[PDB]
């Protein structure tokens, strides 16, 4: 099973040329229960941001151009970051825009947590249709001394 976790901002907006305007430690939280012990798929603008590699997860890179660090697993194709994942029950697709796009319509579940802010971005998670998906569970949460925006998690599983 492959599944995608992403945040979104309204309009789908995942990512800009500037870090996100937000703070919401609850939901890094969330993506950290929801990905840990699992291998977890990346592409190399988001490798780049997150600095590290993710702890108690398989990190797996896709680039066109040969890795540039040897603690993670580099691909250069997305049957190759499948099969980098090996015999596991899920696959976690974290972005960003571009791989989003190749795995969404390989994709069984989606972990999105839907952020009550506007911004411009120059990087969107893709286009879904509601009815290909039904929301097994969602929880919102308002904004507090934590968390700059009001969000709310929601997991789909493919209709
Ligand atoms: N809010 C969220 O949930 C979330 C999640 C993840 C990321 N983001 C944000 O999204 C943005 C990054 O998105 P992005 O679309 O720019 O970058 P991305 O998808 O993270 O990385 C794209 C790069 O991955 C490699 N790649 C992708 N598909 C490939 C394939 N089939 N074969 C080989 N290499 C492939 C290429 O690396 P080479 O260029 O080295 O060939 C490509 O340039 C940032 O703003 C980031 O912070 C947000
Ligand atoms: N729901 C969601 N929110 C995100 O911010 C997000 N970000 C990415 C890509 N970027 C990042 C950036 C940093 C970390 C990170 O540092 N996570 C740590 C800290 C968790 C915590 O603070 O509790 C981790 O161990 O997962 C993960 C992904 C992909 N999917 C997401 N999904």
């Amino acid at each position: 099973m492959i599944s995608l976790i992403a945040a979104l901002a309204v309009d789908r907006v995942i990512g800009m040329e500037n870090a996100m305007p937000w703070n919401l430690p609850a939901d890094l939280a969330w993506f950290k229960r929801n990905t840990l012990n699992k291998p977890v798929i990346m592409g190399r603008h988001t490798w780049e941001s997150i600095g590290r590699p993710l702890p108690g997860r398989k990190n797996i890179i896709l680039s066109s151009q040969p890795g540039t660090d040897d603690r993670v697993t580099w691909v250069k194709s997305v049957d190759e970051a499948i099969a980098a994942c090996g015999d596991v029950p899920e696959i976690m697709v974290i972005g960003g825009g571009r791989v989003y796009e190749q795995f969404l319509p390989k994709a069984q579940k989606l972990y999105l947590t839907h952020i009550d802010a506007e911004v411009e971005g120059d990087t969107h998670f893709p286009d879904y249709e509601p009815d290909d998906w039904e929301s097994v569970f969602s929880e919102f949460h308002d904004a507090d001394a934590q968390n700059s925006h009001s969000y709310c998690f929601e997991i789909l599983e493919r209709r």
